[PDB]
């Protein structure tokens, strides 16, 4: 155990989800990435199953690790003096959905469709694992570029699933909800839909809808691209003022916008050119 199980590659990036690199598990030559996070920097902490002190990413993660490829797996962990390393799956080749609409643009409505249909269904699975995101937007979702099948990742933002307010956020204010810029408060699932609205306006006109808070606050969308009336319809519906009005994940998913979806491999096959 250690650093003898893997073999360190090229930083892949760094900032709030600390530090991670590329590397090989030594065993069977797996692909993996591995993320380093200081003890000082983490907030929000947890407890596992077992009874160890633990960053609430971990046991976030664990709860969400199944057979289901939408999310990143976590393999294993590890405790340092001042840092814990986490072990997770990297897919390859993969390029996250942020350097993809910075070097593509805007997406074609299709291809929007089987990304977003691809999100709901690993936001989908989070909620049924009783786990919270608190963080969906572009830079934490990765393109497997052959596959054409999406993974979240970095979930050190997120928290429990719960039925009560929230009265705590650290995720990305952008695609935070009016309801907490006004009043710091928000509940889960309608928080999540009103950042699953900045990501399909962010994939279908290559920039998120609002910058500042007062954007937020009016909730008046604007499209810079041409999109057609149904996608239009669905985002401004997932970007309600009020919580109440917007759609929930079954809404979201029987809207017409929605229908007829292409499977991963012919989405990399059509627009990833496998
Ligand atoms: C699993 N994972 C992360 O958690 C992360 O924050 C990355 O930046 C990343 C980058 C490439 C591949 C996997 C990755």
């Amino acid at each position: 155990p250690l650093e003898s199980q893997y073999q360190v590659g090229p930083l892949l990036g760094s900032g709030g989800f600390g530090s991670v690199y590329s590397g090989i598990r030594v065993s069977d030559n797996l692909p993996v990435a591995i993320k380093h996070v200081e003890k000082d920097r983490i907030s929000d902490w947890g407890e596992l199953p077992n009874g160890t002190r633990v960053p609430m990413e971990v046991v976030l993660l664990k709860k969400v690790s199944s057979g289901f490829s939408g999310v990143i797996r976590l393999l294993d962990w590890f405790e340092r003096p001042d840092s814990f390393v986490l072990i997770l799956e990297r897919p390859e080749p993969v390029q996250d959905l942020f350097d993809f609409i910075t070097e593509r643009g805007a997406l074609q409505e299709e291809l929007a469709r089987s990304f977003f249909w691809q999100v709901l269904e690993a936001v989908r699975h989070c909620h049924n694992c009783g786990v919270l995101h608190r963080d969906i937007k572009d830079e934490n979702i990765l393109i497997d570029l052959n596959r054409g099948e999406l993974k979240l990742i970095d979930f050190g933002s997120g928290a429990l699933l719960k039925d009560t307010v929230y009265t705590d956020f650290d995720g990305t204010r952008v695609y935070s909800p009016p309801e907490w810029i006004r009043y710091h408060r928000y509940h889960g699932r309608s928080a999540a839909v009103w950042s699953l609205g900045i990501l399909l306006y962010d994939m279908v006109c290559g920039d998120i809808p609002f910058e500042h808070d007062e954007e937020i606050i009016r909730g008046q969308v604007f499209f810079r691209q041409r999109v057609s009336s149904e996608c239009q319809h669905l985002i401004r519906w997932c970007l309600a003022l009020r919580p109440s009005d917007r759609p929930t994940f079954e809404e979201i998913q029987n809207h017409p916008w929605m229908q007829d979806v292409l499977l991963p491999q012919e989405t990399a096959e059509i627009h990833l050119h496998s």
